[PDB]
């Protein structure tokens, strides 16, 4: 938790932002998360007993964001269950995400992180979520 946006709740149904309406324009529009290419992979979002309300997360793949892989995704943490996560997000299809809304991602049968660090489904994965976390010091 070192982007906690309280308001995150509030976004259903607002309209979407951003010069191309996608996931991680959503984040920037109200939070200086910075770009997807500088964040580092935090704490697991499915099964976290500490994640708060409004927590930016993402898709995660060994340390980073996956810039290169069309399942990446970016979202506000809403809440979970034993089958899924709640988040708040957007991406560009004006016909299946014509506003900011919430959606369930769910955990998938045998769905965890795969040797090679990647998903199945990813973006549609609950396991694929970590905090969005910033560079550590002992980064160069």
């Amino acid at each position: 938790a070192p982007y906690v946006y309280a308001n995150a709740k509030a976004l259903q149904d607002t309209e979407k932002v951003g010069n191309h309406h996608q996931c991680v324009e959503l984040i920037q529009h109200y939070i200086r998360v910075g770009q997807a290419s500088t964040w580092q992979q935090g704490a697991a979002v499915f099964g976290n007993k500490n994640i708060e309300v409004g927590t930016v997360i993402a898709t995660f793949v060994n340390g980073r964001y996956p810039n290169h892989n069309s399942g990446n995704h970016a979202a506000f943490f809403l809440g979970q269950d034993t089958g899924g996560i709640w988040v708040m997000d957007q991406w560009k299809d004006d016909i299946a995400k014509p506003r900011v809304s919430k959606r369930y991602i769910r955990k998938l049968h045998n769905g965890s992180v795969r040797s090679d660090g990647t998903y199945i489904r990813m973006s549609n994965n609950a396991e694929a979520y970590f905090i969005v976390e910033l560079e550590h010091h002992h980064h160069h």
